């Protein structure tokens, strides 16, 4: 078709915002959660894997994720963006912008994993893992949800990536935490308060960039982008309050980490639902995501028993799941949502959401497992 | 009417930029002005009150601030954005974007107050204060200036919030500093130089986000937005130089805090004038605001005698006043400005500006007083 | 003509992004490369010189850089933007936005110089230097390349400033490092690892802002902006990998500084080429720029023998040169590029690129020399 310059502008900026989430958003976020001794290594890994993803994305990621093919992957007709005229239009923007925007999603997804595990994984091993997981889990899942694949064919609702990004990364990260052990130094059993301002800063950058992430997922600066934008503001706020309220009632006082985690919880929770729900639904999903996230990390604490950056996956995983399920409810017009597809009832949509979640969890988990093992067998995983 | 996607795009990005001012802009700004021992508490308060404002805004703030009603407040027909079709257009953008943009202003305004006072106010108390002050001071004043209220009816010129944001927050903050005492630890009588890079960083983020704040106030990516943008660059630069020049002549040397304060001084000063003045007027307002800000904080130092984050209110208050008054002068075409409204002379405009300033100061001061007292009587103000 | 609001929106945001590169991008970048004892002074100098540039730009910079005149400078018909109607259109955006966008380039260029040298130059001296160098080197070179001057007339290809910004600043900075000595404290012979996260953060901000820098150089949110955007993502990623690969093979391990330097190397390298090359060309230029940058700083280390913020100029200078030369190759359609101008062959384009590089190096070097000497003779250069 013909590109709308307003959409081109909106989408390029949204892409920059999503890139901002990884560089430096997620890096600063984790920077404040890990011991100073491993910060440089983590930042190096996040930066290098970010570069790797950017390259793999243009080389074949975009083609296999967005190209037309089957239910699990696209094709290789767009390797290095070959056959894509610069003036080619995807939706209402130049396809090149579509490439960049989708690539930025691959980046933050990988950043979520690497930022948490970098400190316990060999550099060469993380590179191998990223290649394997990006290629076999991210790309296929991205194709399944946004590339007209299996999940999209089943009518799975996921506006900005509750599955593709959050659940996908959460499971990969948790498998990594499961396979790769980490010696907790004496006196380092809890996140160091002094470094928390960096967590706040990273959270802030993730939040601001998330507007490009959520609203940009509309692919145009229209009313849906506006809705997604407002719902992002609302769900985040509601989750911050939900988490802080729960924390206050559970610990007697709010904490900075709680407030930040609440923000992430709402952002993750609203990710799949933002363009399909009403503001009231966003507020409810936010509150529930905030409380669910608190519950999740509390549960992880029982397993780990110590503060660990991988606790982040508890939020992305639990809140991603909660958000995806909740989207199946709040997408209803009776609830101020956009509506379900033709012939779809809330009950059916919920089942589809659950199916999408289950497939994503198993798919990412299996691929992550293979990735870590391949890395271990080849160069060795653990630092 | 019909939404212009270019404006939708511009305004959503501008909204993200304004949100960036609070999260993490103002938090980092104050983070570098308070003692490390209170940074976490301040960040938590800024984050939670930010969430609270976001929610209150959508619940009733937007309706009471922008809905049509009387001279002081709107209506409750838009509670939770009810009755607002997603495709509803306000100006040339979807109303939902208008909601978000205006909400971001409420956020930075509250952030300005909370960031400075958080360290000396009980958490539960700040929540009560925000509810009271946002509801009774911010919303009414916002309605008076941008909601077709009293001040707008009198022709008060305030492009981006010299009154609604800066003077409003400054008075609320100063009343808080007046009512809530703070024990200055030994050796903590001056801002710690080591933390100043954070003040710079916060200032930088506030500056960049301020473009969304000022230019976005045009409500469209037009020539007025362009003017506001250029004037923001110019006034800020002129104020940095004005402050640094004054500081140099007063102390014999420039300082980082002086440079940053100068930037804020110009940003605040040009806020009400940016879309109504010429670049020459912006340069003059900038220089004067920079010098006025320096004068203001110097005066506050005589009362406080110690460096305190609340010194920030001296800049927002004095520069807000200076900017609002100066707008009444430089809006003149003889001076390269846009012009005064029908039948308006510079003398009359100046009186209107003064009236707006006086009303804002008294209104915010009274409401803030009530807010702090209610908080004190209920849960206790002081930490 | 008539302004396109989508382009207005895109360009104002891109301008904000470019400003973000200086405030606080480059400041944080250098903040992590200099000793804590000089950070405040550097930040003050970067902030004040930034303000100075902003003012000089509107006063006469824009007029002399973009006004029509001769091969080396424009005119003074636009002093303080006089004679520029607010509704005046330049390209497809309001001229005022053009003024702001170009001004932001002047700012980051000066920021690149000041951030590195501030710690060793007297404050009054840096002000004098900036006035001299901005006025006689930046403005003329900007006019020569983007103001229809000498280089543009010869068909020099430089999409976003390989010459105007990077080479120009690099030579000015290196001349400064040559003329101004710096005593290296004992134990401060290598960059302090503890401050490197700030370098990463600055690099990240520079990277994100660079999208406004490169894509905004298209002057419209079109397919060229999209191309530039994608090539920026790709070249940066390729350079990060190229540098890290070289570093790994040279030192046995990657480093955070290496990863960050690689990013800057790719960003600089692709700056002149981004809107003229294909993604494959961007990947190749990125890899080469990354390796060239590593080579460059390695060479500077042999001359300096110690880590120094001025090492940054090795990257901007070498990568700027490499990028400008490479643009003469990859602009070819056989290589996926846009094409050479009428009657131009690759060989001729390469010669033109070399001429542009040579002129920029000599021009900036001579002017910088004069600037530093004038400052030295008047107030004294060295701290």
């Amino acid at each position: 078709a013909v590109a709308d310059k307003a959409d081109n502008a909106f989408m390029m900026i949204c892409t920059a915002l999503v890139l901002f989430m990884t560089i430096p958003g997620i890096a600063l976020f984790y920077g404040g959660l890990i011991r100073g001794k491993n910060v440089l290594s983590m930042l190096t890994q996040v930066t290098v894997t970010f570069a790797l993803v950017c390259i793999l994305w243009v080389v074949y990621g975009y083609s296999l994720a967005s190209g037309e093919g089957n239910n699990f992957f696209g094709n290789i007709n767009w390797l290095m963006l070959k056959n894509i005229e610069l003036t080619a239009v995807m939706g209402s923007i130049y396809q090149y912008i579509h490439v960049a925007f989708q690539g930025s999603f691959a980046c933050i997804t990988v950043g979520l994993i690497v930022g948490a595990l970098a400190e316990r994984i060999r550099f060469p091993a993380v590179l191998i893992f990223v290649v394997v997981w990006l290629t076999l889990s991210y790309i296929p899942i991205a194709h399944m949800v946004w590339g007209g694949g299996l999940l999209a064919s089943h009518g799975a609702l996921d506006f900005a990536g509750g599955t593709v990004v959050h659940i996908n990364a959460a499971i990969a990260g948790l498998v990594g935490a499961y396979l790769i052990g980490k010696r907790v130094g004496f006196g380092k059993e809890a996140f160091k308060p002094h470094n928390l301002p960096m967590v706040f800063t990273g959270t802030a950058i993730l939040y601001i960039g998330w507007f490009g992430f959520n609203a940009g997922s509309a692919g145009t600066a229209n009313e849906i982008a506006a809705l997604a934008f407002v719902n992002t503001v609302v769900a985040t706020a509601a989750a911050i309050l939900g988490w802080i309220f729960g924390e206050w009632a559970l610990r007697g006082l709010p904490s900075l980490l709680g407030a930040c985690s609440g923000a992430i919880a709402g952002l993750v929770g609203v990710t799949p639902a933002c363009g399909y729900i009403g503001v009231g639904g966003a507020l409810i999903i936010g509150v529930v995501a905030g409380l669910a996230g608190l519950w999740g990390v509390t549960m992880l604490k029982r397993l780990l028993r110590v503060d660990d950056p991988c606790d982040v996956f508890g939020v992305h995983g639990v809140c991603g799941i909660v958000g995806c399920i909740m989207t199946g409810i709040f997408a209803a017009s009776s609830l101020g949502g956009v509506g379900f597809a033709e012939g779809v009832t809330m009950g059916h949509q919920l089942l589809v959401q659950l199916e999408s979640i289950a497939i994503t969890i198993v798919w990412s988990g299996v691929v992550a497992f293979i990735g870590y093992k391949l890395a271990d067998l080849t160069v060795g995983l653990r630092v």
